[PDB]
Order: structure tokens, then C-alpha cells, then sequence
């Protein structure tokens, strides 16, 4: 059934002064809405190509499904990842961060750095690799969804996520976003990934 | 489900340009595998889509492009080759002369880019309906040709020549022009113009 | 010798109301400056890797050279491509646009559309293909320089090029930029490409 | 300029796992070509850089990565194979057991991803000095392994197996473990830990 724009868990100004009201409103009401609308259109066209046996057409649609489907996935997670009252990591998550990265401080630095270094548009991720039972960090280009691991915490470093407030200074945004990291949600995602 | 098409000729009909063992393996093993895998991946993809698993549906894309591309590319390629391929129709020859100067220039230019492919892939002559022109391009791996109509393809995966030509890809790419099925290429051209 | 940030051919507010003063100032003084500074650093590291015979290291530096070197190339061209008094295409350029695209209106639409459709960060280009003696349009991802043809006119569709003024509405920017297309410069580039 | 290294063994020493014709062509023709081209491209690149032609220097990057990668990858690969490769040192075996459970799990997991390479490429076992762990990865075409130290590589370009194994890549990838030079792999491991 059809994809829909999820309501945010908070009002558009609830993350000030870390993320502005204007940024939240445009990012949700315009950017994410566009990914959803275009996603529904692409899924229709793909369902038609598959039904008709138009293999070339079905292949040709893949980048648009990845882009808009990834936009939907990534943003949906991102809204659940942000809070004014984020709390602290669960003990078990905190313990695993210490095991895999040494400390939360190291994790935040190492993820901030790779996220900061993204060339162009993309995302930084903290994820959980089920196979090897370890936390990992990665970046993704554009809206490519995080693959090979379960997403826990995402940082959108598309210039739309920060330019209106932080201008060119991407590092100020990436460092500041940790202050609104929704650790309750991130810990819930970690618990589910270990099931 | 998708099926392996029969070749329009016997496995040895392209000797001495492409060998029997190459045609047999290429068709019965390589193309077969793309077809069989295409069917498995299409099945996995339908489950993912019918269940709402967008992430898994996106994760299956590369296998669909690869095996689906494999099926598309090879199916065109077999129709592109002939023991006696004739000559290009007058309309195609005139178009080749318009857009490349001569057949010689087209062959050289398409051979050169196809030889230069880094890794596995394909060289193509195609027709851009929009700007009403012939174009040459390459594709990586089994990516299908997009943005123009395919007319003539040259498989430069190593499995396409190695048993016979060993490392000498250029010899294979220059030699395949001897068996280019110009009857088929011309028909694809005529159909691309309608 | 060392790369430097070129002075703009105009003052930071000279393209209002099509491109804001704030956008011009950040884009030149901060974004392009960063590409230049990082480019010089990367060229040094590459010259060292080559001198030492450190082939793996020289290969590893390539994405950063492409990114920052491309940033320098692309922006350098882009500033010369913009003017308040852009004039009109030379007769010969106009005649070739008509030959290859039917009309200027068609060219502007077709280039605007592909530029608008860029997934992520990138550029739209009008270029000249010397081999086939034809105008072409293309997009490039991120800062990848236009290859296979001589660049004539570039449209930066990184969100930094427009978000402060146009917000999410990229099409309004892409359509509007044609009003400040420096046709004198573009025509000069066309003449040189045909030599 | 770069040179083709001699093999540490005679062309037939890996029979029956890899044939004489494969080793000869692979070394004398494939690797030679990467070396020779590497030299040509390095020359073109130096002219571009010394003249300030940034655009042309960027345009030559893919040929440097490809031929330079080719030289890097093959040079490691020849040292990675042996008629009698021994067994992993105790320190490497313990590390393999820590990070993969057993040698069996490592072999299966690396074989599976290497077999799955779409097109040409390589499978690698490497060591991540930062997080102090073994990792497995694949690389496309001749891209060199980056972000970890290379320990053991498996060439899955078709030229590496086709003359002998034909289409049956899995057989070649499972069989190469028989000739993995664990003396060399262990030395690379010891050097990766210093
Ligand atoms: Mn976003
Ligand atoms: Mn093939
Ligand atoms: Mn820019
Ligand atoms: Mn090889």
C-alpha cells in the first residue's frame, strides 16, 4: 500500500537552537514529502514494467526507486533519531560503544569526521552488524540506504539539512547534532537489531 | 518465467571468428545462468515488494540489473552475429556516413572504445531517436544500453574471447566485424526509426 | 605553481535579484576558497607520493584531487559564465544552438530539465564536442569536471548555489539563471572550442 | 620505471590448481601490459602536472588506478600462492578464530563474496590496524584494496581461471585455498601488526 509522509514526533521549532524551525519545516513538509510522492509514482511505474515483462524499463527505474525510496527510509529514521529530550544511551548500548569504539567521545569524533568528509550530498550512520555482532560507522552517498548493517543513528549532511542556519560551516552542524540525538530511540533500535 | 532463447545458428557456424567451445559455454552456461538467476531474483524481489520491504527491494536491484542486463544483452548479441551478415542497408549506410563519415570511421571508433573498456562490459552502436543520430557507447558489466536504441553490440567480457584469442582482445574486437549481422542491424535500425 | 582563488568579474551583489549577495559571498569566499586550499594540499601530497614511488598512496589521493580540482575548475568557469549585462549569443553560437537543439528555448528547457533532475549535488553543462562538431548537454556529479567536450556554460545545482534564496525550489533557480547567462563569455568559449 | 617482477616459482608449479598456460599468459601478458601501460600513463600524467593541466591530470586518473592497481594487485597475488603454502602461523590462526570463528568460516565467507563479484575484480582478506581486526572485502576491476592492509587476494577476473575452469568460477575460488601461501600471508600479517 501507498507510502505516506510520517508526522514528526515533535513540532517544527522543537529542536532550536540546534536546528531551526525553517530548516525543519522545509526538510519535512517539502523535501521528505517530495521523496514520498515521487516514490509512489516510481513504484507504480515499476509494478507496471514488471507486470508487462518490460525488463529494460524495470531496470531503468531502479535509480529513481533507490533515490526516492532511500529518501523515504532515511528521513523516516532521521526524525525518530532527533529529540529535545534525547536522554542517555541505555546501559547495554553505552557498554557496546565503549567495547567497539573505546568511548562515546571517540565514536562521536570518528562519525562526525567521516560525515564531515562526505563529498557532495549524503549521510553518516552508526549501525549494528548482526553477523559479526559489532557496531560500525559508515557514510552513504545521496539517498542510498545504509546496507549491510541495521541503522541506529543517522546524520543528514545534504546541504539542505544545515545551510540556512550554519551556512557553509558543516562541521558546526555535525558537532551540534549530537546534542539532540534521541538516545532512547537509538537504544530501542539497538535492542531490536540484537534480537 | 524468462527462457534461454535458441541461437539462430549452430555452435560452430561463426568459426573461424568465434569458436564452438566459446559459443557453447557462452550460450549454455553463461546466458543460462543469467536467465536462471534472473528468475530467482525476480521471485525474491516480488516477495519484497508485495510485503512492503522497500529496503530489501532496493538491495535486490543490482542483481536484477546484472542478470536482467545479462539476458537482454546476450539475447541481442546472438541476433547480431551471422556466418554471412551481408552489408548495411542503404539507409543505414547513408546514416553511418552522415554521422561518422564512413563505415571505416565507425568501426575504428567503436572498436577503440570497446577495446578500452576497463574490466568487463560491452560496446554498442545505437540510435538516439530524440536527436536523430547514431551514437557509440560502452556499458560496464551487464548494464543494458540506455538512452539510445541498441543496434549492434560487442561483448568484451573475457569469457567472450579468452579460450580463442587469449589476452588479445583487440584481435577479437576487430575480427567480430567480419560476422556482424548487417541484416539484423539494419532491421533494428528500421524499427528504431518507426 | 600554486592555485589561487580568482577574483570575481563583479561585486558580490551584482547578480541580484537572481542570485543573492549572501550566496555569492559564501560561494566564492568560502566554498571556492576551500576547494583551492584543499587542492594545493592534495597536489603536494600527490607530488610526494609520485616522487617516492608510493603508487598505492598516489591512487588513494585521486578522489580528493578530482573533487577539489574539479571544484576549482567548475567554479572558475562558473564565475566567468555569469553577468548582469550578459548580452546575446554571437550569431555563430546562436546559429549552432538552432542547428543542434532547434532553438534557444529548446536548449534552455532541455538543459534546465536535466539539471533540475540531478540526484544529489552536481552541475549541468552546455559543451562543445570537437570530434563530432556538435553542441551537447550533460550533467556531472559532485565536482566531477565535464569531460569529453569543451565546457561552454555551467549551472551549479549544489544546494549551496541556491538554498538561501530559493529554499527547496530548485527549478525557480535553474530557470532564473538564464537571465544572468554571460553570453559574451559563452560565445568566446564557443569560438575557442572551434579553433 | 616500474618492472614486471619474476614469479617466485615456475609457470607449472601450481598445477593442478592453476595451469601453466594460465600462469604464463597471466604473468607475461596481463601483468606485463599493466606495467607497460602504467609507465605510459605515468609519463602523460607528469607532463599534465608539470604544465599545469589540471583537467587532463584528472582525466588520466582512471588509467593510473587501473594499470597501477593491476601492478599492485598482481605483485601481491604471485607472493600469495605456493605449491606448498604451509599453514597459518599461530598468531594468525588465533586472530582468524577470534574474528571469524574458524578458518572454515573465513574461507567460506571470503569465497562467497569473491564468487559473487559482478564482472571483474578481486576478493581480499585484510587487516584493519585502527580497529585491530581482520576484514574481508571485494574490489572492482583493478581497484587496489584500501582502508586495510592486504594479506591474501583472489583474482576473479575471468582470465585468471577460464582456460581451465571455463565458466565455473566457484570451483576455482574454492580450490585456490589449496595453494594459499600461508607463509607469505602470515608474514604480511606480522608486518601489518608492527
Ligand atoms: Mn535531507
Ligand atoms: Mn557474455
Ligand atoms: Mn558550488
Ligand atoms: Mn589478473
Amino acid at each position: 500500500m501507498k507510502h505516506t509522509l510520517p508526522d514528526l514526533p515533535f513540532d517544527y521549532a522543537d529542536l532550536e537552537p540546534v536546528i531551526s524551525h525553517e530548516i525543519m519545516q522545509l526538510h519535512h513538509q517539502k523535501q521528505h514529502a517530495t521523496y514520498v510522492n515521487n516514490l509512489n509514482q516510481i513504484e507504480e511505474k515499476l509494478h507496471e514494467a514488471v507486470s508487462k515483462g518490460n525488463l529494460k524499463e524495470a531496470i531503468a527505474l531502479q535509480p529513481a526507486l533507490k533515490f526516492n525510496g532511500g529518501g523515504h527510509i532515511n528521513h523516516s529514521i532521521f526524525w525518530t533519531n532527533l529529540a529535545k529530550d534525547g536522554g542517555e544511551p541505555s546501559k547495554e548500548l553505552m557498554d557496546t560503544i565503549k567495547r567497539d569504539f573505546g568511548s562515546l567521545d571517540n565514536l562521536q569524533k570518528r562519525l562526525s569526521d567521516i560525515t564531515i568528509a562526505v563529498q557532495g550530498s549524503g549521510w553518516g550512520w552508526l549501525g549494528y552488524c548482526k553477523k559479526d555482532k559489532i557496531l560500525k560507522i559508515a557514510t552513504c552517498a545521496n539517498q542510498d540506504p545504509l546496507e549491510g548493517m541495521v541503522p541506529l543513528f543517522g546524520i543528514d549532511v545534504w546541504e539542505h539539512a544545515y545551510y540556512l542556519q550554519y551556512k557553509n560551516v558543516r562541521p558546526d552542524y555535525v558537532h551540534a547534532i549530537w546534542k539532540i540525538a534521541n538516545w532512547k530511540n537509538i537504544s530501542e533500535r539497538f535492542a531490536n537489531a540484537r534480537q
